[PDB]
């Protein structure tokens, strides 16, 4: 029993951290095979913040004025490309500790393990989900670019994540691994405000799953509802539409509890018009979203 | 900015974790150099769970006995030794990845990173506090045993915790790798009862230095408290008195806030007499205690 935020074994993706140095400029590069990967913005200057134009900052560049440093030891960078908001450094030698590994485009909702880093070494872990408003609600401090999100399938650690910047508001937002922002964001000093960041319903009922399953049953009334009555008031406090998907991904969970996914959106219809009345649901005073059905199985099964 | 539940990287302990099988049972060891330690109740069957005699149950077991699996290749164990709760598997075969490594006994309040594992495989990472009560809140399934708590003191892997068993409160308990359980419990399937789970004041003070130090600075009051007085407050609340050496810990902190700590101490009480009235400190509706002083430190400074 018991549930936590737990991120997956990072060590898999430690010895793919390396440091990324490019003038004044050091972020983390991720290295697999014969490539590193890090934010093009390692590129940019105490003035390019604002309005820079990558194409034209990376003809000033070369193979020689990307230091790609593996703990103590500098890789000879043989080539160097940009993909969207991404640089791939390739090096002369291939990573040793690669690991089998993907490049997965995450859904908004879905979650994933940040190995935040600092000059490429692994600072810290802890998990994440990408905010329907495709920000992630992080911890980074500067130097933190070029930290990589991801999920681990057995072996193969599926990269969905690199951190590139923090948004106004304290929140973070990055790219995939083929540099492709999720959400509107981009790669400059200019104003870029959070949409709404509304709550993954299906994690939140997850969690509500997973409380259960741990003996946090309170919150359950004898009521049910409607997918469209739910919904109704789902929206009302921001919460994503739930689908007939969510109900199917949820299905597991229900089976595992006995509890029919529409008596669960009744509990969570209570919750979200009566609150939480000063009681807590596994050890949270609001309804955690950060917890997938496949995370609450994934914790609550033993994978 | 932005403060999450953030553990250290695992990959150091990972390179760690075997697998341990005594007969029927499995559960996790540590190897590290020629030794590999698990909790001692791998020995116990199926009806030795009330009152288990470790002495007199480890006479009937033998190095053969022991069956201790690292990955998918099984390690000769040429002598075992029972120190406290834990075995002590003499293998071979010194740990090729084990890291500089201390087996501290971390104080009640102090926080360490878990490596949940099952069957010697690293399942998911999550930061834990070792509570005053001496439980800890973990996620641990059946198999969790023999799971390590640990801190990173830059290259030296701090083992302070090996994970034993569940309390009938679904809450954990275990011992540090000298084998002494934290606290009264012993591993036997007997009444065991957690005492008062009090809230790591110093801790919820660093959370609250946190919280203003990423922008959440609405719970500040222009009131000022005296140790005494908030400690009056305090022990209403079930917090753990404070002390100067807690003044004195969250002085880095105030250094930086500019805040003294009496004046966060004022905020608590204000915190704590009138709840959070709906709002949010660091996305938490409930005042966190599972961080310390260093860890706040550390996820605000980048270490
Ligand atoms: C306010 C925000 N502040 C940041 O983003 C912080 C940073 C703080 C904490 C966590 N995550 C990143 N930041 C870093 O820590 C960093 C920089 C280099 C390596 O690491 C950074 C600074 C600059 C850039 C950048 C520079 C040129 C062009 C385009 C972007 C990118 C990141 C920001 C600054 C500039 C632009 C957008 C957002
Ligand atoms: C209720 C509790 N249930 C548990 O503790 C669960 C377990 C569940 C989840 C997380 N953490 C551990 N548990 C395991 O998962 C496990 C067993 C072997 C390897 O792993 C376990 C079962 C048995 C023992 C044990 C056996 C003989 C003598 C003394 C102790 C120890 C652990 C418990 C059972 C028995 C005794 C105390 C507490």
């Amino acid at each position: 029993s018991g549930f936590r935020k737990m991120a997956f074994p990072s060590g898999k993706v430690e010895g793919c951290m390396v440091q990324v140095t490019c003038g004044t400029t050091t972020l983390n590069g991720l290295w697999l095979d014969d490539v590193v990967y890090c934010p093009r913005h390692v590129i940019c200057t105490s003035e390019d913040m604002l309005n820079p134009n990558y194409e034209d900052l990376l003809i000033r560049k070369s193979n020689h004025n990307f230091l790609v440093q593996a703990g103590n030891v500098q890789l000879r960078v043989i080539g160097h490309s940009m993909q969207n908001c991404v640089l791939k450094l390739k090096v002369d030698t291939a990573n040793p500790k690669t690991p089998k590994y993907k490049f997965v485009r995450i859904q908004p909702g879905q979650t994933f393990s940040v190995l935040a880093c600092y000059n490429g070494s692994p600072s810290g872990v802890y998990q994440c989900a990408m905010r329907p408003n495709f920000t992630i609600k992080g911890s980074f401090l500067n130097g933190s670019c070029g930290s990589v999100g991801f999920n681990i399938d057995y072996d193969c650690v599926s990269f969905c994540y690199m951190h590139h910047m923090e948004l106004p508001t304290g929140v973070h937002a990055g790219t995939d691994l083929e540099g492709n922002f999720y959400g509107p964001f981009v790669d400059r000093q200019t104003a870029q405000a959070a949409g709404t960041d509304t709550t993954i319903t299906v994690n939140v009922l997850a969690w509500l799953y997973a409380a259960v399953i741990n003996g946090d049953r309170w919150f359950l009334n004898r009521f049910t509802t409607t997918l469209n009555d739910f919904n109704l008031v789902a929206m009302k406090y921001n919460y994503e539409p739930l689908t007939q998907d969510h109900v199917d991904i949820l299905g597991p969970l229900s089976a595992q509890t006995g509890i029919a996914v529409l008596d669960m959106c009744a509990s969570l219809k209570e919750l979200l018009q009566n609150g939480m009345n000063g009681r807590t649901i596994l050890g949270s005073a609001l309804l955690e979203d950060e917890f997938t059905p496949f995370d609450v199985v994934r914790q609550c099964s033993g994978v």
